[PDB]
């Protein structure tokens, strides 16, 4: 891989003791004869004047052209490699904070439209996949998501989060516990088909789980008389049409702390329906008129963008 | 992207401030001698003449060179890019009157044989239909017709017209869905397999609608015994024999403007049955005596190469 | 396509007119400096004095490395073209006695090894075919055997002759129809499956049939008992251990012209059993011993190579 | 393919004979002149005056460029035909110590974590056991391992070992009986999935055989009660958790040669448990107290990474 | 469906399904059905066997792990890939067995040195596994006991003779 370099070198040695060798001009001139000669800006300060002189300086023209287009075809074949390579994946990710997607589905071609295009990482093997993300604007990794091997090639390690939703439970499974085995305190979101498999997946290992098919199931059960649950939920949650389930956190001090929900009055105050508290990874559904609010707390409730934006104000110290 | 930009500059500057900051020879022969040195033209005029300066000159010109080579580099991985990603598909049309054909089958091949090679954009996502469309003289856009992010890829927006024919009905009603959403005002053409979607395809937008399956099997029910209307059928619309079915427009004035069709006697001087008059989107089969003609109409008649030659003449001013 | 050659045609004469309107040297040395600082050549006979005309130099120098830039971008993007359109097919032949292959199987492989690899073609559109095709070491042509139009690429017309052997019985009386609405003289070689399709293919157009399958199952279902003419089959036709079935000419004059095989006597002089004479398409299996020899017959018989040697010796004149 | 060669020779010819049939300077400054002009190294120490001189010239400098261009033209066809060749499988092998892998399965990935990246070469055909080999680390040769013609290209008659595991006992057989064609004393390692089959390897030419499954089956139909011997043989065999079956060989003199195995007792000593004694070729499982020890024989034991140390050393001269 | 197969009265279950996702998941169902089921797991990667043992596997089988280290073995020497051919596939000659230790058997109490069951039968001895637990080499000063299982290699004349050796 360089020799290349030792057959240049060579050439530059051999070009500098053709001066001093033959015509014994200077030790330093020489050095810069050769330099102009192969780089073809021949100054012509210094011309050689005998035949036998003449005839070397076209043996080294064209032994620099012959070093030159050596040069050229080792370039061009590592551009084609690599182009050709990292083309079709194949390529290890280098990244800290990108966001990972084993699979490809209609569930996570909907959440990278509220994500970066450059920060998502797609790890699958199939080659329509490829073309799929490519078009979506994402960065397509060829791999298992079920190998522990090819899990760190996506640098799962060092990744800010992981989404997995794969072709079957199963899959989905083997994913969470090889991430799992790599990182333990990576986030991981999983989606279930099943009912049976959303509490192996909490076992598993994955921080948060979606049943799509679970919710829909249920959903198509209700309304076969009534039909309110599901235009609720179909307005609240998929086109968000005019009201929307926000989480607006407490800013530090907000002139909000240790107030009860009581005498706060969220609801007669800005409108938006006060569902729950998260604090600290637990969500206290209908907090009771005794609770007191802290600070970092989150706030949980559906409202319209003007009353969102009456209670983000509102909050404000 | 820029970044070579950059590099290119500040090893341009370097070389400038070298001559001033070394020999003091001019401000502005330095500017040109190191435009000359990088560009290999080595002209001659200025040289060099301390150790130091034209150490300075070797140094200058492998670092040159180094630059080239990273300029070249780039070029070369963009050229491959755009060549991998424009081979596939991938790329996004900026026409404004070209033709889009959603879809592949023989029906869309027929009609690629009259019209311009360079004008039509074939969109489909099969592999084998790349090659076939490449064969055929066509473009070809990687895309699901299906799907509105996938249809402005194509352009439909500012299409002259729009074909659809894909694998099945219920494709095409979503594909009309899909254009129908885009742009209210372009011309569809789709085909139908079914006669129950014929209605369906006109309520969904088509502007025309062709049943070959249909004309077929009422073709075939019909020829176990006589077999005389498939004939007239074939030779007429399929093959064009002898006769053909043409539609020849008034011309301006045309010397025919409100004369009767009884008057005219348009079979009895030049010899082509007519079939009707289509006036503004609406077809007069069989148009009564009393009928006055216009401008703009449109002829509608069977006859030969010959007699309509005939007629085409006799209908101009 | 050729808005390049105008560019560059620009460029020189903008540089051309820069000397004669500048510092007006000549109108001939102006158009020789331009050239040579183009190819930076950069001779330095005739170099600029003035800041105005060192500057415009460098404006020459550096729209001259544009427009190089371009040069070299337009040719690889065709060299790019040609070799990723020309691999997978898709090239037109330009030979005029080539050996089209329609289809791809073992007896294709079998007659590749007494055929030159650079003059057989063959036409085929599976992608398996292509690496196998490429391997024997022969050329790949991307088409339909049974489409006419694919058919013109292959140049069937100028072909030396055609061997037709596809999937289907249906699809080679097919391909023979397409060859021969071509050509109406080429020759065409095909292969049966069926014993009812023998006849068929020679009433499509085709000189020869083989039923290797025919042959193989009479061939099955008397070698139960005895096994003795399958083992005079596969000793002469498959494997040619010691005997081998030869057809040799007779030459101009060769001093057996007019002579009766029963003066003759070859199996008695050379030791070759004679089977038949093709005298001009028709074989005439065991002539009378009333038969006189011409020119320009062939003789069939099987014999040692020894044999052969002594007979095509013995004919001569 | 040396046209090139002759087209360039004649322009080089051509120019060197400008200088002498024009201005007759000199037949051997000619020659010199013709190949710095050519090469854009321009000295200019021999520049022409006349307008006829001047012009030739001009004629000279883009005729190289023409020559050039196709320099380059031909260079980088050969490139690009050479990477896209060999991207894909379809060369030779031209190694004599390599190891030789025919298909690839789960029992073939693991033996390459023991054995170099570099000298493996996997014979397949398949597309997704290409990316599959790439991204494990070893060479990829496309080709059918039943197949002589295939099994010369991977080089087989020089590898050091072939180890055939292929998706059906049928091909299995087939590759060994193809290899023992070529080469009838490389070592082959064959795997067998029924019992049947374990003795046709064996008479097929394999050297060793490896019946996974058999072993699976039996160990999984002893394990429904005591599941002993299956824990044993995975903890030595698969896992190496705490101790490992060695086979570790005696050298020359060794201090233990002719001492019989009472006299030395190796467990006593070392704490390994002596299995068998491997003398050419032949296993001696248990071997008897009057066994006496020689030069090369190989010792089979079970110990722990400890104990494995104290007997090599200990076996030491 | 694990269910209709009566999992829960089974004897014992065996788990070797198309892909260690699939075994992996199974084995998870069978636990969750029956917490005290014998079941016995195939693993094809190396990865998967410590997670096969997690989610509930009682015994664990590695055919392709065993396999690929034999294969990466056996293009010098090939004397380990012949042993365990010959022991644990064809049995050709000898076998290993695991012949347990009956009531009193008039063996209790007396040490391996003392016993010398290979200078007496001519069976190597393995390992003792007493209580789910295999102790590879008992030391000399192993003292035997009643219920446990000798697990030894072989032939079938010495495995009688080691039988009748070990009886009251
Ligand atoms: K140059």
């Amino acid at each position: 891989a360089t020799r290349i370099l030792l057959l240049v070198l060579a050439v530059i040695i051999y070009g500098t003791a053709g001066f001093h060798f033959i015509e014994g001009e200077s030790w330093t001139v020489s050095l810069y004869w050769t330099f102009v000669t192969i780089a073809t800006v021949g100054y012509g300060d210094y011309s050689p004047s005998t035949p036998l002189g003449m005839y070397f300086t076209v043996t080294l023209i064209v032994l620099g052209i012959g070093t030159f287009a050596v040069l050229v075809e080792r370039l061009l074949e590592f551009l084609i490699n690599r182009e050709q390579m990292k083309l079709m994946g194949l390529i290890d990710v280098a990244k800290s904070r990108h966001v990972v997607i084993c699979g490809w589905s209609e569930s996570t071609l909907e959440c990278l439209r509220e994500l970066r295009g450059s920060e998502v990482f797609v790890l699958a093997e199939d080659e329509n996949v490829r073309k799929k993300v490519l078009r979506s604007g994402a960065n397509f990794v060829h791999g298992d998501p079920t190998r522990v091997s090819d899990l760190e090639k996506a640098n799962v390690r060092g990744a800010r989060a992981v989404i997995v939703d794969l072709e079957s439970d199963s899959e989905t499974i083997h994913c969470i516990l090889g991430i799992r085995k790599i990182d333990e305190s990576v986030r991981i979101i999983a989606e279930a088909e099943r009912y049976e498999n959303i509490e192996q997946l909490r076992m598993a290992g994955a921080d948060q789980v979606i049943s799509p098919f679970v919710i829909s199931g249920r959903l198509m059960s209700r309304s076969i008389d009534d039909g309110y649950e599901a235009m609720f939920v179909q307005d609240v949650l998929a086109e968000e049409s005019t009201r929307r389930m926000v989480e607006v956190p407490i800013p530090e001090g907000s002139k909000l702390e240790g107030v009860s929900v009581l005498d706060a009055d969220i609801h007669d105050v800005t409108g938006v329906i006060i569902i729950g508290v998260g604090r600290g990874d637990e969500l206290i559904i209908d907090p009771p008129r005794d609770y007191s609010f802290r600070a970092g707390d989150i706030i949980l409730g559906i409202g319209k963008p003007e009353e969102i934006e009456r209670l983000k104000n509102y909050i404000s110290a």
